[PDB]
């Protein structure tokens, strides 16, 4: 299927224990496929003090349409020295991997895997 129906589990910033995927802009997309397929990929909201007290670089999913089955659909788009590799729509948030984190609310999305 060329889109998977996934609930994320949606991690306040501080509790993140792993901040990042990897060290490089090709590994980060890799490992964070690879997390939302393994279902252990959490979702940190953007606001104000959030992306520096993430690494870089750094996995955004954001809206790649205007809903089926209340998922939103998304897709990754990567970020490292204030340069995007992808193009789409406004960002739902920057994931991490999922590590046993408890989260605050999951977030159902379509992802264009
Ligand atoms: O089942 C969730 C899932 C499965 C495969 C892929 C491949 O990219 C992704 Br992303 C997510």
């Amino acid at each position: 299927k060329t889109h998977v129906q996934l609930s994320l589990p949606v991690l306040q910033v501080r509790d993140v224990l792993v901040r990042g995927f990897g060290d490089s802009v090709e590994e980060v997309l890799s490992e964070a496929r690879q997390h939302l397929k393994d279902g252990t990929c959490g979702l940190v909201e953007v606001e104000k003090g959030v992306l520096p007290q993430l690494e870089q670089p750094y996995v955004f999913i954001k809206r790649s349409d205007a809903a089926p089955h209340g998922h939103v659909m998304v897709e990754l788009v990567a970020e490292l020295e204030g340069i995007q590799y992808g193009r789409s729509g406004e960002t739902l948030g920057v994931l991490v991997p999922h590590v046993g984190e408890i989260p605050v609310a999951y977030r159902k999305v379509l992802l264009r895997k």
